[PDB]
C-alpha cells in the first residue's frame, strides 16, 4: 500500500501473536457478558463492563525486563458500542486494539563525520 | 337519546340518591317559606331567601375524604322565580340543580407505545 497507515495495518494483522490476543477478547465477550444477558443495561453500561476489564491490560510505560511488561499486551483501546433501531434490547459493539508493536529489525549507516566536533577540524584555531 | 345533554339528564334522574336530595328542597320550600306567607315580598326577595339557604350546600372545590365533601351535595343551582299576571300575590318558581356526579365506572386500554420516549428507539443515535 501507499498510505502509511494502511501499510502498517496489514503488517499487524499478518502477525499471529496479536490475533492470538485479540482472540482472547472474544473469549471474554462471548463467555462473560452472557451472565448479564437479561439484566437492564445501556450503551453507557456495556462500555463500562467491557472497558473496566481490558483497562488493566493497557499501558504506555515500559517495565524492566520483557516478562514484567508482556503482562500488558495492548497499547490503547477504543470501545464504541451503540444501540440499533428496531431491535430494542440489541446492540452492536466495535472495538479497536493497538498492540505493543514488536521489534522486527533495523538498518544502520556508520560513518566518520569529522563535522560533529569542529573544534578539532575547523578552520579557526 | 342522541343529544348528549338529554342522555345525561336521564342518567341523573334515574339515580335515586339525587331525588332524595332534590326532595329535601321541597321539604324546605313547603315548610319554611310558610312562615312568610303574608309578608310583603317580591320576585327579588324570594330569590334571596331561597338562594341564601341553598348557597351553603353548593361548591366546586373538592374536600379531602368523601365525608368532608358529601356535606356539599349540589354543584350549582339556578333559581328564577317570577310573578304571574292576574294573581297579584302569587308567584311561580323554577329551580334547577346539578348534583355532584358520582363515579360509575371506566374502561382502560394499556399498551406499550415505544413512541413516548423516542430518544431510546428513534433513528438518530
Amino acid at each position: 500500500f501507499v498510505d502509511g497507515f494502511d501499510s502498517a495495518n496489514s503488517r499487524l494483522i499478518a502477525n499471529l501473536s496479536y490475533t492470538m490476543c485479540i482472540s482472547r477478547i472474544s473469549h471474554y465477550i462471548k463467555c462473560v457478558i452472557r451472565d448479564k444477558i437479561g439484566s437492564i443495561v445501556d450503551v453507557e453500561s456495556i462500555q463500562k463492563i467491557l472497558s473496566d476489564w481490558i483497562s488493566e491490560f493497557v499501558t504506555t510505560v515500559y517495565q524492566p525486563t520483557p516478562l514484567e511488561m508482556a503482562r500488558y499486551p495492548f497499547r490503547n483501546v477504543s470501545i464504541e458500542v451503540k444501540t440499533i433501531p428496531g431491535k430494542p434490547g440489541w446492540y452492536s459493539c466495535k472495538i479497536n486494539v493497538i498492540p505493543h508493536i514488536q521489534f522486527e529489525g533495523m538498518n544502520t549507516t556508520m560513518t566518520i563525520d569529522t563535522r560533529l566536533e569542529p573544534e578539532l577540524f575547523g578552520t579557526n584555531n
